[PDB]
């Protein structure tokens, strides 16, 4: 163990959040040094007392005051100067909140934005690569377990839960079969509340329950 | 960066290949402290002048002997007391080898020896959850990536690849549709060499060309 290298341990986290039809990343303009101006992902350090995957939870509710937050591990980027002041390797999480639940305090502190995930402006380091690899996990992971309805309000409508999947995508999808695919489900549970998005219109919402779900693990959309 | 500790950065290697049927691990009992005469994964640490992914590499290569393997990170795994000596962070690739093709003498200096995944010995630490994440990324990415052509001779009989992915999933498969299947992938070509097992018996060999997989990259079996 004592004849080898110790290393400043980082953690980043990509942080997914949807609304009105498109995906957005919580990024910072980094108040502070280095890369003073720079857009980048939350980041952080492991600390003595916490394992990895707490200090993935702290780092984030630093910036959300969110816990119990769906989040993966990413890796663990580790490039020899992927960050020029001092050798970090970093470990990528994302994370998949409720956009409208985090809290505004800490976000307006950290001076971060959400930003449309086609839309990023350049970011530093191996962030660019942090994201792309997020994403591909993302969707991959979106496509057989139910982690999508982690970006959505507990009630949500269908428009919403499509729009949601062709973001996730990037492409659209055939309503129909869409409709019939979610009617399959029985723990997409279509309630007796509807959402009034504005006076005069409405449109049934549904819930998922992690219960049913888990007693019959299938998904498929 | 200053205010924050640093950490040990172990490398730990899944090492997969296949045999007469059956997945199995290149693993060590231990000729070394801690945790003496127990099974682990093949184990170093990050070092100043080298990148995580380099790392990985090289650790690999002490074992085997062998160079350009295909491999993927699994993830970096920090409880705080996953090793009970001094903290450690360690970052799990698996690799994908041609079991006829390492370093006999080199496996023998380490002591390691292949283990039927299905029947392997107690692992140190959180070895098995390693074991167990490696796996499950495999089965995902082998059903929709050509990545167990790594784990065959560059020529492979059918029987021997329908074999190979037989003891993935731990199911067998029906003979007739993956046949057709097989037929359906141009970079899966037929050549006009046979393997002979023994005396008295052959059978037709195939290779993957990646070339041709690369122009059209389909592949789902």
């Amino acid at each position: 163990y004592s004849s080898n290298p110790t290393f400043y341990l980082g953690i980043d986290c990509i942080i997914f959040g949807f609304n009105e039809g498109e995906i957005s990343l919580l990024l910072l303009k980094r108040n502070f040094e280095p890369a003073m101006g720079e857009w980048s992902l939350m980041g952080g350090f492991v600390q003595k007392d916490e394992s990895v995957d707490d200090a993935a939870k702290r780092v984030l509710a630093e910036l959300t005051g969110l816990e119990n937050v769906y989040m993966e591990q990413v890796g663990a980027f580790g490039a020899i100067d992927r960050d020029p002041g001092e050798r970090v390797v970093s470990i990528a999480y994302y994370a998949l909140i409720n956009i409208n639940e985090y809290d505004r305090e800490l976000v307006q502190k950290h001076n971060a934005y959400w930003v449309n995930i086609n839309e990023l402006p350049a970011l530093i380091f191996d962030h660019p690569e942090m994201v792309d690899k997020a994403r591909e996990m993302m969707k991959q992971k979106a496509s057989v377990e139910p982690i999508g309805f982690n970006l959505l309000p507990k009630l949500f409508t269908l428009s919403q839960l499509q729009s949601l999947y062709e973001a996730i995508y990037g492409e659209p999808m055939d309503k129909r079969n869409f409709r019939k695919r979610v009617a399959e489900m029985d723990f997409i549970e279509k309630t007796d509340k509807i959402d009034k998005l504005g006076s005069k219109r409405g449109a049934a919402l549904y819930k998922f329950n992690g219960k049913a779900y888990r007693k019959d693990p299938k998904f498929k959309l």
